[PDB]
């Protein structure tokens, strides 16, 4: 049982709305983020069920804790409160020059994370580093959290609507009715990767939306890693381009990919 009763969880700022509900900073036994839909319609309710009986089969500490939800007296789940900001308003925002060993951590962190959840049998689906999250600036906590992110205007009669500089090539060409897959995360995770050793997103060169969809679909679009950093090691360069090709069976699973990091982390002055 995680049913948080009724009169407990003091909600306090609010700080966003996101995908779902509204997200506000709260007290229940200390600080903590309440994800909250004020009214619900049996899709609403569905979601609640789906996120929550996700959230609740992950006790990691590179995953987001779940803490409890609220059935009445209205929908709400509350996880821990974080202070530090997203990875990608670290290195796009407010451009922070992190030290190359960090770099690699934060790297690592995210393959623990991301390496749990695949053994657990959950795709993520929107891997990003808008939903990588620096608690404190140091420890990684992968979650699902944008601010005008590069394409600002809205994309409400465009068929892909959400971010899609992460997406693989097969979730963009959408052959499958399900293409997302554990490969798919793999790529996310590639461009995560990229982000980190060039301190840039992708396709800087490339200013229309759509073209970027088309290419990257059509594979005539991959991430230039010559922009990487000079003290970047080759094996990060060459594991970077393992987790990117283009065909899905090609990309290694996370289980080689942490077991790699883990092996040029110790070698490295
Ligand atoms: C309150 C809440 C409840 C639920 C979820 N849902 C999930 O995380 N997930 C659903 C599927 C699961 C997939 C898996 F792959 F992770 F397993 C991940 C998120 C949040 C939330 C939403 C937000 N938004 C704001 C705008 C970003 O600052 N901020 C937080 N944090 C505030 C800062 O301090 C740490 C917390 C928390
Ligand atoms: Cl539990
Ligand atoms: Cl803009
Ligand atoms: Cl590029």
């Amino acid at each position: 049982d995680w049913e948080i009763p009724d009169g407990q969880i003091t909600v306090g700022q609010r700080i966003g709305s996101g995908s779902f509900g509204t997200v506000y900073k709260g007290k229940w036994h200390g600080d903590v983020a309440v994800k909250m839909l004020n009214v619900p319609t049996p899709q609403q309710l569905q979601a609640f069920k789906n996120e929550v009986g996700v959230l609740r089969k992950t006790r990691h500490v590179n995953i987001l804790l779940f803490m409890g939800y609220s059935t009445k007296p209205q929908l709400a789940i509350v996880t821990q409160w974080c202070e530090g900001s997203s990875l990608y308003h670290h290195l796009h925002i407010i451009e922070t020059k992190f030290e190359m060993i960090k770099l690699i951590d934060i790297a690592r962190q995210t393959a623990q994370g991301m390496d749990y959840l695949h053994a657990k049998s959950i795709i993520h689906r929107d891997l990003k580093s808008n939903n990588i999250f620096l608690h404190e600036d140091l420890t990684v906590k992968i979650g699902d959290f944008t601010v005008k992110s590069r394409w600002s205007g809205s994309h409400q009669f465009e068929q892909l609507s959400g971010s899609i500089l992460w997406m693989a090539p097969e979730v963009i060409r959408m052959q499958d009715k399900n293409p997302y897959s554990f490969q798919s995360d793999v790529y996310a995770f590639g461009i995560v990767l990229y982000e980190l050793m060039t301190g840039q997103l992708p396709y800087s060169n490339i200013n229309n939306r759509d073209q970027i969809i088309f290419m990257v679909g059509r594979g005539y679009l991959s991430p230039d890693l010559s922009k990487v950093r000079s003290n970047c090691p080759k094996a990060m360069k060459r594991l970077m381009a393992e987790c990117l090709k283009k065909k899905r069976d090609e990309r290694p699973l996370f289980p080689q990919i942490l077991a790699s990091i883990e092996l040029l982390a110790r070698s490295l002055p």
